[PDB]
């Protein structure tokens, strides 16, 4: 991988993985022996279930082999139901007190926020249902990725569908992004986050699958700069960002470019 500082983006340190040893050289969503704590967010699903196919289906697969390893008997079809229950439980929360954080197999704590209320600033039947809505799951010892302390933290966000027009995609895609960095920082500063604070997010290229459609990588790269921007001089450059992996480097290219315009901004 390579690791600059970005001035676009307040002076952020950034980790771009390049292709791994594992097949079709995707990032590993947690280390053997990391020297800090990094939270993975999880591509999700409208649905709200950790499950399917994509990033969501290697949560998925993560938890369960941990979980058969300390003789948790842990199904997919427990999982999926599960973590469903719990995060519409926190949605329904997180929706009574917008724009602020609110708080099992597999779960020791569990934490919600929506930046604003999904629906009442775009056209659902547009980006879909549940949008910008993030998630923080401290993880039990027992499902935690190599029973390391430094791997019981990850995320869950749901982002915009890519058919939605430009405008109004944009507008919430820089919203999911403001949740995501908004509800990791406001993590950090409950009592749970003063034990175990977060200090890096490990992120896919969101939207980018699945839900991109018709949408170019390209511009979803752009709105991933200009969100992530934004989101940091909200809330501040607390902790540095990991990339993973993406032969599109489509997260890379907005980031780049977005640099570059940062530097003759003055000119
Ligand atoms: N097995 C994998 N391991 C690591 N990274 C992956 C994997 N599969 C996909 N990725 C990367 O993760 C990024 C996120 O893509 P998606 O998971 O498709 O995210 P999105 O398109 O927003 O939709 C997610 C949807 O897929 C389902 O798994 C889940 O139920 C959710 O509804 C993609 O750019 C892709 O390169």
């Amino acid at each position: 991988s390579q690791t600059v500082d970005l001035s676009c983006l307040s002076g952020t340190t950034v980790r771009f993985f390049g292709p791994s040893h594992h097949f079709g050289g995707f990032t590993p969503l947690y280390d053997p022996a990391p020297d800090k704590r990094v939270a993975t967010v999880d591509a999700g699903a409208n649905a709200l279930f950790i499950g399917g196919g994509g990033l969501n289906g290697q949560f998925a697969k993560t938890l369960l082999e941990e979980a058969e390893k300390h003789g948790i008997r842990l199904t997919p079809e427990e999982l999926s139901q599960h973590s469903q229950r719990i995060q519409q439980s926190l949605l329904r929360r997180a929706v009574k007190s917008p724009g602020k954080l609110v708080e099992s197999p597999v779960f020791a704590r569990s934490f919600g926020f929506v930046p604003v209320v999904p629906g009442l600033m775009w056209e659902e039947s547009e980006v879909g249902p549940n949008v910008g809505v993030t998630f923080v799951h401290i993880l039990k010892p027992e499902v935690t990725p190599y029973g390391n302390l430094n791997n019981n933290v990850m995320m869950y966000t749901v982002a915009p569908s890519g058919a939605a027009p430009d405008k109004t995609y944009s507008l919430a895609y820089k919203t999911t992004i403001a949740g995501v960095i908004g509800a990791a920082a406001a993590y950090n500063d409950t009592p749970a986050g003063q034990q175990y604070p977060v200090q890096g997010l490990r992120l896919p290229l969101l939207g980018g699958g699945i839900f991109r459609r018709n949408r170019s990588l390209e511009s979803i790269g752009r709105a991933n700069a200009e969100g992530t921007s934004l989101a940091i001089t909200r809330y501040g450059p607390n902790f540095e960002l990991q990339y993973m992996y993406d032969p599109s480097n489509a997260a890379l290219h907005g980031l780049q470019e977005a640099e570059s315009t940062y530097l003759a901004s003055a000119a």
